[PDB]
C-alpha cells in the first residue's frame, strides 16, 4: 500500500474495511 502519498503510523498493518482502505 503505497501508491497514495500519505503514511499511517509506524506498526500499523494495511487492513480494508467497509468504507474503504485503512490502517489497523
Amino acid at each position: 500500500c503505497g501508491d497514495a502519498v500519505y503514511t499511517c503510523r509506524p506498526g500499523q498493518t494495511c487492513c480494508r474495511g467497509l468504507h474503504g482502505y485503512g490502517c489497523c
